[PDB]
């Protein structure tokens, strides 16, 4: 069970984007009803997601932001020959140490 300790200025959103998860998942996992956090608060983190099925409207930029990584990592991991992507494509996502 990975955790993250809240620092001044952190929000559920900024933490979610850094770790490649969502506000709703952080709240579900930690039983939160409020966006109010205090420095020192320990938050349980979800496991890294392993794959994403590409949907209409997705782009490598947007998926890099969603999963806390980079276009470059997503391209390398999936052997992509250009920065464009296809509906239905299954993209492998980075592990914690390589995002
Ligand atoms: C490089 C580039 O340009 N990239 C862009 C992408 O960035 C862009 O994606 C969009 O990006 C937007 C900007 O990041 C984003 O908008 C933001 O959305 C989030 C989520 O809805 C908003 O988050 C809320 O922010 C408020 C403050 O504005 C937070 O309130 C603060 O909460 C803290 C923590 O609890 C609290 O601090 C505590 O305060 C008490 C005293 O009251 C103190 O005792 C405690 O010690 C203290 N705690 C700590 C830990 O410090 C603080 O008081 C309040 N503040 C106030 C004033 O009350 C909310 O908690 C927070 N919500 C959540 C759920 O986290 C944020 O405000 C939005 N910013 C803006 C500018 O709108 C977009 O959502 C995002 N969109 C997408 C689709 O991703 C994309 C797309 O355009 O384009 C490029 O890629
Ligand atoms: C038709 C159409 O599609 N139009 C498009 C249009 O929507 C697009 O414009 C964009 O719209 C979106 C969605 O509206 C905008 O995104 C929103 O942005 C705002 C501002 O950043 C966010 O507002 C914050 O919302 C949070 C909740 O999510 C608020 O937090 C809550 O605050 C209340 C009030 O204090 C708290 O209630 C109090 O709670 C205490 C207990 O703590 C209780 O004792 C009190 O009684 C209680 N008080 C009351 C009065 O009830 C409450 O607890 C707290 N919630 C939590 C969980 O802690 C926060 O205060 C809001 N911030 C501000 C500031 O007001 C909003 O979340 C966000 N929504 C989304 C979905 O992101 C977006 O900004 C906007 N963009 C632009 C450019 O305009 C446009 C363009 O995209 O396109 C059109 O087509």
């Amino acid at each position: 069970q990975a955790t993250y300790t809240v620092a001044p200025g952190d929000t559920l959103y900024s933490i979610a984007r850094r770790y490649g998860t969502t506000v709703e998942e952080l709240m579900r996992l930690n039983g939160l009803e409020s966006f109010l956090l205090q420095p020192g608060q320990v938050l349980k983190l979800p496991s890294r997601e392993r794959t994403h099925v590409v949907a209409p409207g997705d782009t490598l930029f947007s998926l890099a932001r969603r999963y806390g990584t980079t276009v470059e990592a997503l391209m390398r991991l999936n052997g992509l020959s250009s920065p464009e992507i296809k509906v239905g494509q299954v993209l492998r996502l980075p592990e914690e140490g390589e995002a």
